[PDB]
């Protein structure tokens, strides 16, 4: 019944596949996983505020977009003022994940930039113990490079760690 | 003539006022300014174009704080800049950031830092406020709970100083 929410935006599918692997880890850690995405903006089922409020913990995923998360996922988060005011997410564990099609960095700082809203919401932030900051993946120039053994193992480990931490906090 | 683009998003007006004050500083620094905003987004004052950004000599980027990152409409505009990235259109141009917040619980400095990230990914030369001259990361403003608190003297002075600095830096680079 309690669940970890695996919330992501994907353009070409890499973060969607990461989200599925994180969800598999969540299950290894004895929790249900709820995998949701967000719609495109302009001038998996879609996540709601209730999904986010009622999660036991959160994995937040995006492709890198110039060192920050993608604007559709930022738009979802921009709608969370009520949660912030009422302390809805305070004390829940949270982690992040990214994918990049670029050869010259950006994931670590993107991940760091994504930790910021989680901390604004009073979440308990965690990453991958001995990047440390979240799960990473290189998607190749075409965005379709499969997760390698390491990348996949770390996605599952992150999901399992969110679930196990939620388990500890919940009793 | 060369211009500094002052590019921002504003929901309740504070960053729009900051943008205008930054532009006044740009003028003090001997450059033209172009002040431009971006439209609201949803699921599925003049608006900036990619040409405005591509052809600027420097950039001041402004947003209200939104959970420690810039506002999504401004992120959406920046997400549209891949062609400029490929053509190195912002490389070596000076840049700075500015923010407003309606909250007392903080977040402006790290929001500013988070905003420097796309500018560094575009190869810009990033600068802030040097406080030694008679945050270091950009200009700030507290907007009040309703977001209607005016810029005070200090805040106005710092916005102008940032614009002047950006302009003077672009002046030095351009000869
Ligand atoms: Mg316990
Ligand atoms: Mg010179």
């Amino acid at each position: 019944s309690p669940y970890i929410l695996v919330l992501y935006y994907s353009r070409h599918g890499a973060t969607a596949e990461m989200a599925r692997q994180i969800a598999r880890g969540v299950e290894q850690g004895g929790f249900e996983a709820r995998v949701r995405t967000v719609p495109a903006v302009s001038t998996a089922l879609y996540a709601t505020l209730e999904d986010l409020k009622n999660c036991a913990g959160l994995a937040l995923g995006s492709p890198t977009r110039f060192g920050n998360m993608a604007s559709p996922l930022k738009y979802f988060l921009d709608g969370t003022s009520s949660l912030w005011l009422t302390g809805s997410l305070v004390g829940k564990p949270a982690a992040v994940f990214t994918s990049t099609a670029s050869l010259h960095g950006g994931q670590e700082t993107t991940q760091l930039s994504m930790l910021l809203p989680l901390l604004h919401h009073g979440m308990l932030v965690l990453g991958i113990p001995y990047t440390p900051y979240g799960a990473s993946h290189f998607a190749g120039a075409d965005g379709k490079r499969s997760l390698d053994e390491h990348e996949l193992t770390l996605c599952r480990a992150l999901g399992k760690r969110l679930a196990e931490t939620a388990g500890k906090l919940g009793s």
